[PDB]
């Protein structure tokens, strides 16, 4: 069959075949908190990696790995709205957090430049816009493919709901180099769709890191950053 | 595993696991083309059907089946408009091109009601909309999920690209009633989306056909309707 | 993925996706009873609704496919006719004119015809002289390849009434064909491989199912199977 | 669909998604080669593990794992005979070699005892039996079943190849506790088979490694012992 596949349909505390970053961790409710939730709201960073690397592509046969990736989120803010934001990555194998990470860097970028040796291609869901902090983004809530760099090559306007759940599908077919960013919520059918494209042999090495990662800029305008269930498959 | 999963990258020419109806059939080149396409254009109704029945929900356990498929087609108009288009559906097991069908119709309804007992549940790729002749369509090209009825319960301009392929991927979750569409082109990245609420259970026998269907109702206006790959799997 | 893969955990009265042919049939305790249980002579076969590419002659290419299933043969004495067998034949073969139950429904004749294009792997339980003349002198499993003289066989240990779990693997690349059975129930374990070319047998587009018979109805025995998951890809 | 299933049709020098102890690598042919092979050849113990942990039971539920695998290796001994044998094996989540390993023990375990907290299940494809130094083994070349001890629960005579190429397929179906292996040569037809009871709830951990072992224990009795591919699958 494909040279991989894995499916959660929950997360358990301490989960051995999940590596956890910052202040990632999963509640007793088998939720994957990569944003802290706690009794006093803090600032926070977050990261959980699936732990093994896998092979996105190969440098013998030349061979692009295709990927899919389904998993449900929910964003819950105390207000009416929050900070920062989800992020869907593909990182160089068992990389750490950077440096010096803004929680709007998601925990994925030392910096704001646009550095090739970054090798990071992610999918953001961002709630934060603010122009003081966040001046890449552009003027709404989105989802956006990132390449190397937090301001993204192609964003969309995300019609977040507050608390609700929302179904994720993501597809990347080497073939066209097309990655697809499926979005919708089943409360009230609401969706969004994005696609861009990317050549992973390009930005990428050979062996990858998958997983999410997430922050919380400011503790007064808190939001959670929970993923509830994740599958995904690649093949080269 | 799942109680189904098929793939078919290619057809061959007389695929046997596949069950054509009217003007239907592959190509030399492994192409389905639901709708016929000759040198002398014709009026033209097709549907190509897995040759075997999908048990999508049992009245033993009450369990329903949630179902994810993935197909890229291609509509190629000569001049800059066609008619009419492709429709991915579940019908009853076996089912046959109802008598005196339009093109119109995607051979999928014997007239234009809402009757339940019609039990088709389809994704319509309506390339036509004029009120002349499909007065329930809306005033654009469209994406529609139909129930029962050719006036499609919700429906989503559709950025038809001409001769272009399109990557679709529909999932089903039955836990959530949830209907997804993604619809993509690599070519340029535009992409369209829609969800909607439907009960299979509610809708649908207990054992299902899944195929694709299309029409060309005016010669003089013709377009293909080839779809080039397809992936499908069920789970109860 | 795969160019196919289906799995059934029980059967359902009246599966659409599957066809019977002879006396098969599935109870309404979902269970797939090739063979019919009431008594009489019987023949019976099931076959998943459509057909499969075991090779492709574009590109030469033959299909690897793995099958798994569990099935019991309850016989009323201590011994039992005639056996199970699965079986991969032409695109939605029906019953041979004149099949015998010790044919398990898949052979006009005893003879090795080319035109038959079958390839099965048996459980048989029968294997008396007087009409199985052509079967060893004990219960056994065997690869059967366009005629009902097995090309191979191993003593099956037979467990009445009891569970049994087959894997059967068919690996293009080797021409392999291996089958495992073991019974949970006591540890007993049965296994046979064997080399067959499905490009010089089969045609292009096959059917694959299970056929079994009971030749003489004061001898029954059941064939029952529970379970059945298969995938192939080219 | 299943908790995780994995698929490697060759292995590539380095590969980081296995995890290498002792003597293990992957040659230029793309070959795990778990012992060392070398000219002159040497003493060698070995064991290569996937690097991601499996869940094989659950605490919370009570759920069991179901699991199969499959893989092809080839034991080629210089002369007639060779030492010391292959085992594939379920051990606590990255457990490292027990200190003081023999190559009789296959890297597996600190001694010949029985020792509760060893919690190890491996098949064993024993090629060494000499009762001077494995006493605990069988009168002849077999497949053993082992639980917490070198000294298998339960052989079988392997009809061994030299140089040639074995087929393995391992099920444990959990609702039974049946381990079943399945062996083969394609090369002759050749088949060996073995089924056991085991409660792996009873015996492992709830996180376990899962991957092969090896040892040559006399030079001068060298033999290969390379796994070509290898397809694994769990689910709770
Ligand atoms: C002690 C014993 O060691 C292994 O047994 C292997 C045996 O190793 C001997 C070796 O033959 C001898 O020259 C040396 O002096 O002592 C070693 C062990 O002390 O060699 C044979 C081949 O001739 C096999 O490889 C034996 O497996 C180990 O496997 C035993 O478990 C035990 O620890
Ligand atoms: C200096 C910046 O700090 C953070 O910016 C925060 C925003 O992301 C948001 O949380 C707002 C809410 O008012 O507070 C800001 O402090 C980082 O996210 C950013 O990358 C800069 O490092
Ligand atoms: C009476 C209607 O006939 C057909 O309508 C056609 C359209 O679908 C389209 O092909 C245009 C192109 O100019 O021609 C129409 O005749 C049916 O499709 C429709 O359902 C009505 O029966
Ligand atoms: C007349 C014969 O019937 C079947 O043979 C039976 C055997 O299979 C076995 O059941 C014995 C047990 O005594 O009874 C036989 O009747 C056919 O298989 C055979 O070819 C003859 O037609
Ligand atoms: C960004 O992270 C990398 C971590 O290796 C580091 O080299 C770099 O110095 C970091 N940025 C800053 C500003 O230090
Ligand atoms: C519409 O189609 C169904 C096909 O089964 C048929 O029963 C019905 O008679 C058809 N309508 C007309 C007007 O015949
Ligand atoms: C055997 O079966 C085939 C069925 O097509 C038939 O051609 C043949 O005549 C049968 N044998 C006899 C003796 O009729
Ligand atoms: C066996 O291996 C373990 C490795 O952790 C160790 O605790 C134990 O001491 C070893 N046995 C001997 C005899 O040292
Ligand atoms: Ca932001
Ligand atoms: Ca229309
Ligand atoms: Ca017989
Ligand atoms: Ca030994
Ligand atoms: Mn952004
Ligand atoms: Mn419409
Ligand atoms: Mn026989
Ligand atoms: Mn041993």
């Amino acid at each position: 069959s494909d040279d991989l596949s894995f499916n959660f349909d929950k997360f358990v505390p301490n989960q051995k075949n999940i590596i956890f970053q910052g202040d990632a961790s999963v509640s007793t409710t088998g939720v994957l908190q990569v944003t802290k939730v706690s009794k006093p709201t803090t600032t926070s960073i977050g990261r959980a990696l699936y732990a093994a690397p896998i092979q996105i592509w190969d440098s013998i046969t030349g061979k692009v790995a295709s990927f899919a990736t389904s998993f449900s989120f929910v964003v819950k803010a105390d207000k009416s709205d929050g900070v920062d934001g989800l992020a869907f990555f593909l990182a160089p194998a068992n990389s750490q957090i950077p440096s010096g990470s803004s929680a709007g860097m998601f925990g994925l970028f030392s910096s704001s430049d646009s550095k090739s040796s970054n090798q990071i291609i992610a999918v953001e869901f961002d709630t934060y816009f603010g122009k003081a902090y966040n001046p890449w983004d552009p003027d709404f809530k989105h989802i956006g493919i990132d390449v190397n760099s937090i301001k993204s090559i192609k964003t969309v306007k995300w019609d977040w709901r507050n608390g609700e759940v929302a179904d994720v599908v993501i597809t990347y077919r080497a073939p066209t180099k097309s990655l697809t960013v499926c979005l919708s919520y089943p409360s009230d059918g609401t969706s969004n769709i994005i696609t861009a494209s990317v050549d992973l042999k390009a930005i990428l090495p050979e062996w990858v890191s998958v997983g999410f990662s997430g922050g919380v800029g400011n503790a007064a305008e808190f939001e959670t950053h929970d993923v509830l269930s994740w599958y995904f498959t690649s093949n080269l």
